[PDB]
């Protein structure tokens, strides 16, 4: 049994995520709940004393596997298990520093765990991801095409709330491959529909949040195919 087979609802998440940002090594793990297709939150907390980055700027690289995707469309993230695939990220706050983020993933035991390791630098300290001024994410549409033989491509562009009701966008590449090393069908573009809502836990007494995201694939526009070989 494999692809779809594999994600019989419902499965949890965990993850251990390593990074650093302007030199602030720090770490973060959390553990997580998929009731069913495209609804998957995350319980995560700094390990390491106070988060030196935004809960919002983090989203992102806190589980493409768990979208719902419609039967006309190929599910590449999961069609890849067994085997697994990572994805390599990169975040331009436009204005501000960049990052890059690595995932590796596996799945045992209705678990998916994820290995994530992130680096930043050049952040304005007086900017937004540093001072931790977001309020939270828009929604946006991911675009997905074919990347390589074998991948695909991630592409969006973000928009972050600032506590003065302001804007900063951040402009979003990213590269899965499967490392299963076999051949998985990669599927025509299209896009995927994602939301991030974060909420504090005030029982939890580490620097934490508790994130959902809600994530739907469609043809939105059905001409994109074309232009993609």
């Amino acid at each position: 049994a494999s692809g779809r087979a594999l994600f019989q609802y419902p499965m949890t998440s965990k993850i251990e995520l390593n990074g650093e940002i302007n030199g602030k090594k720090f770490k973060v793990a959390g553990e997580g709940f998929t009731p069913s297709s495209g609804r998957f939150n995350m319980h995560a907390y700094c390990t390491t004393g106070d988060l030196p980055m935004s809960w919002v700027v983090i989203a992102s690289p806190l589980f493409h596997m768990f979208a719902h995707y419609p039967e006309d469309i190929t599910h590449f993230f999961q069609e890849c298990f067994p085997g697994s695939y990572t994805l390599d990220r990169t975040l331009r706050m436009e204005g501000d520093g960049t990052l890059t983020t690595h995932h590796e993933y596996s799945l045992e035991d209705g678990c998916v765990t994820s290995k994530t390791t992130l680096n930043a630098s050049g952040f304005d300290p007086k900017g937004a991801t540093m001072t931790k001024s977001f309020v939270k994410q828009l929604p946006n549409e991911v675009k997905i095409t074919p990347h390589g033989p074998n991948g695909i491509r991630l592409t969006s562009t973000v928009l972050y709330l600032k506590e003065d009701g302001t804007i900063q966008i951040g402009t979003q590449d990213c590269i899965v491959t499967p490392v299963g090393g076999r051949k998985v069908t990669q599927p025509k573009a299209h896009f995927l529909h994602t939301q991030i809502i974060q909420k504090k836990d005030p029982n939890d007494t580490r620097d934490h949040i508790v994130q959902t995201e809600l994530a739907v694939a469609g043809n939105l526009w059905h001409g994109m195919d074309e232009l993609y070989k």
